[PDB]
């Protein structure tokens, strides 16, 4: 039996419909998710193909959760330790943040999104490690949806890779993956380090995935997580009034992207969103796509009957 929840999938279509006409967007797509199941909820593309498979986009930060995940779960840095977040370059390229942050630790490093910081991390690793971590996730590995323009996303050959490109693949520039391969990487974060392979059939129990992080690993990334989301954070357009929630903006002509999941400490949907070219009332993906999260992700939970798990405000 099919897995998407038309309830669900009503009001993907309404809010990513809302978000494309208020930003006279050229396209948008919605992948919402079980993140304990990796069954596909709802699938939403404005008319056309299927975007959500077809179109190869660059993660940007929504990629930076799995490198400090990684560091974190091979012992590379801890909780504790101060990085110098300094801009630098590397010959003619630099690599930069928004701001100058002299430095951060690794939750400042999550929270405002540090280019910088992320970088540094993904340089503690071999760049044959790093590679084979992204294959991992599955970047560059077909999902075999049947839907016609699928793509596999693109990850070159680590043995051509220069410092400099393994430094913008860890802050999601220069590889390329699918919205829906996105979202799956995601419940290597949501199922406590296990990624799931996804489907379009109910799961009566959660398939059998593979274990990619420790489960205190990918706790603790959910924790520092939520601190996108909250004061200070750069993803705030997405916070839920009356839950925890860990998510990214993205961006990448634009496409704006912003995904996340809810509950916190207990996940139960994934939401992501792309918004493909907005032209009017903002670019970036925490003020394009993450209104639309924010409904969409309040909205699920109400609809599975989800408690708040913080005092409502509004």
């Amino acid at each position: 039996a099919l897995s998407l929840d038309q309830r669900i999938q009503t009001l993907a279509y309404e809010e990513l419909n809302k978000a494309v006409e208020y930003h006279q967007a050229k396209a948008g797509t919605v992948v919402v998710l079980d993140a304990r199941t990796g069954e596909i909820l709802a699938l939403a593309n404005t008319p056309g193909r299927n975007r959500a498979v077809t179109d190869m986009i660059e993660p940007g930060s929504a990629i930076k959760p799995f490198v400090i995940a990684k560091a974190l779960d091979a012992g590379k840095t801890d909780l504790n330790e101060r990085l110098n977040t300094q801009p630098y370059k590397i010959g003619p390229s630099p690599v930069r943040d928004t701001h100058v942050y002299p430095s951060l630790d690794v939750r400042g490093i999550m929270q405002k999104s540090s280019n910088v910081g992320t970088s540094k991390l993904s340089a503690r690793f071999g760049a044959e490690e790093m590679y084979d971590f992204y294959h991992e996730l599955g970047i560059g590995v077909r999902m075999h949806s049947g839907f016609p323009g699928e793509t596999a996303g693109l990850l070159r050959n680590w043995r051509r890779w220069r410092p400099i490109e393994q430094a913008t693949m860890s802050f999601g520039y220069g590889l390329q993956l699918s919205l829906l391969q996105l979202a799956r990487a995601y419940t290597a974060l949501t199922h406590d380090g296990v990624l799931l392979p996804l489907s379009f059939e109910k799961q009566a129990v959660a398939p059998q995935g593979k274990r990619i992080f420790k489960e205190s690993t990918a706790r603790e990334v959910r924790n520092l997580m939520v601190s996108v989301t909250e004061p200070g954070g750069t993803g705030t357009a997405g916070a839920v009034d009356g839950f925890d929630v860990g998510a990214k903006a993205g961006t990448a002509k634009h496409v704006a992207t912003f995904i996340g999941f809810a509950p916190a400490k207990n996940p139960r949907v994934i939401v992501a969103v792309t918004i493909d070219e907005p032209t009017a009332h903002g670019y970036y993906g925490g003020v394009v796509a993450g209104p639309p999260f924010k409904k969409i992700m309040g909205g699920s939970l109400n609809i599975l009957g989800i408690s708040p798990t913080k005092p409502l405000t509004a």
